[PDB]
């Protein structure tokens, strides 16, 4: 049989009333011919693409039609605390919230997903991801690739896995709040490998990670190499040419990539070094969509420049900030210890060379940030506003992967994970790699979030961070 064509989101603008309406809810999907249960915005599974201009602001009405509380946020858009939908940004089940969002960002790909407390890893699980396409005066004068769904294509990479009843098996146990949910089925834009059909010239990829724990890597079947014109905060200053692209859990990346008569070729995710991981089928280079060319012409160009990328600041006197992360030992001794009984050596693949005792020995609570597992009642610190800071944020302690992302900002990477970051790292980021060493980043806030709304600080293993690995801040 065929494979399906990749799905689309709707590209979703403001209305007379400058209004976008998302709906929450719950509906079926369907996953090797078995219907299963999911979570979506607009629909059934995933979201729409809400798109934006630099400059504009849009007002979002957002429905709950879920039966729990959820929240909304904007991961990778700069906003005001209030309306930054962190743990604090309840939406009632039954009820809806507006925000209005004024967008004062270059152009990016950024996404949107749930971040209910304690539970934001299952319901990314159950389906709720969305993404946002933000434009800006500069980027449209490039004349990239722009024909949405046809050479523009987001890419949503995500695993799963199912029960034999076909739902979504998503639990939050011992074991996940050390190594992450992850499992055997990979889904694109919630197809399992579709192909997609692209004109002959330069194809557009907008790549997110989607996977609450799964980290990536992605290549091409045949070696052709990917252009990578932008981050997470958008436009590098030039393409970066790359044969493979590691992609950590929530971060973006677009490329382009090249399509020629005749020649289908697979974007693949290659395996990686991460515990867990590397469990068949992901021990070898996995198919994420198969693009298919079609015999007309593609009109969007690659450009020998993309945008200006300013100068890193002196650091000398700016306020340094220590994050330390780190994991109960016991809790993480137990989580590997049922990984290895589970799957074996296999769960190491690539790696480098029972009773209740109470309320402190909880998984629950087993993460942390500086000694404490995130207490939405208290913010740990206060960062300034319009200023520069240097926060370093160290892993050492344990092995684990920790993607760490910081609310309310796009920084710039001075250290990732004790080296400098990739050329194609070294623009602007909201998540920095964070595994055994140490990060230091260049942040600066500019707008304002107070105790009841305060920006979120955390690991994008969603597993650590519904377990504590999170904190929250203020600004302003
Ligand atoms: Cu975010
Ligand atoms: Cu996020
Ligand atoms: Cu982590
Ligand atoms: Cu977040
Ligand atoms: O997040
Ligand atoms: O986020």
């Amino acid at each position: 049989a065929e494979r399906p064509t990749l799905p689309i989101p709707d590209l979703l603008t403001t209305d007379a009333r400058n209004r976008i309406q998302l709906t929450i809810g719950a509906g079926q999907s369907t996953f090797g011919g078995k219907t299963a249960t999911t979570w979506g915005y607009n629909g059934n599974l995933l979201g729409p693409a809400v798109k934006l201009q630099r400059g504009k602001a849009v007002t979002v009405d957002i429905y709950n039609q879920l039966t729990e509380e959820t929240t909304l946020h904007w991961h990778g858009l700069e906003v005001p605390g209030e309306v930054d939908g962190g743990p604090q940004g309840i939406i009632p089940p039954g009820g809806k919230r507006s925000v209005t969002l004024n967008v004062d960002q270059p152009a990016a790909t950024c996404w949107f997903h749930p971040h209910q407390h304690g539970k934001t890893g299952r319901q990314v699980a159950m389906g709720l991801a969305g993404l946002v396409v933000i434009e800006d005066d500069e980027i449209l004068k490039l004349m990239l690739p722009k024909q949405w769904g046809i050479d523009d294509v987001p890419v949503i990479v995500q695993d799963k896995k199912f029960s034999a009843d076909g739902q979504i098996d998503y639990q939050l146990d011992v074991m996940t709040a050390a190594v992450g949910w992850f499992g055997d089925t990979l889904l694109t834009n919630g197809a399992i490998y579709p192909q997609h059909a692209a004109p002959r010239g330069w194809l557009r990829l907008r790549l997110l990670n989607g996977c609450n724990a799964r980290s990536l890597n992605f290549a091409t079947s045949d070696n052709r190499p990917l252009y990578v014109i932008a981050s997470d905060g958008g436009l590098l200053p030039e393409p970066v040419k790359v044969s493979e692209l590691p992609v950590l859990m929530g971060e973006r990346f677009e490329v382009l990539v090249e399509v020629n008569d005749n020649k289908p070729f697979d974007l693949v995710t290659l395996p990686v070094s991460q515990m867990g991981m590397a469990i068949a089928p992901f021990d070898k280079p996995h198919p994420v969509m198969r693009i298919q060319p079609i015999a007309i012409s593609a009109s969007g160009a690659l450009p020998d420049t993309l945008s200006s990328l300013p100068a890193l600041p002196s650091l000398e006197g700016l306020t340094v900030r220590k994050l330390q992360l780190s994991m109960d030992p016991m809790l993480d001794m137990m989580g590997m210890q049922m990984l290895m009984e589970k799957y074996g050596d296999q769960a190491m693949a690539g790696m480098d060379h029972h009773m209740n005792h109470g309320g402190k020995f909880d998984f629950h609570h087993a993460n942390k940030i500086n000694g404490q597992a995130f207490d939405m009642n208290k913010p740990m610190f206060a960062a300034a506003k319009g200023q520069y800071e240097r926060w370093v944020i160290s892993g050492v302690g344990d092995m684990m992967l920790h993607p760490f992302h910081i609310h309310g900002t796009q920084f710039r990477i001075l250290s990732e994970n004790g080296k400098p970051p990739a050329a194609h790292r070294a623009g602007w980021k909201d998540t920095v790699k964070v595994e055994g060493n140490v990060s230091e980043v260049l942040v600066k806030f500019n707008h304002d979030a107070p105790k009841e709304h305060a920006y979120m600080a955390h690991c994008h293993l969603l597993e650590h961070e519904d377990t504590g690995m999170m904190l929250g801040f203020t600004v302003g």
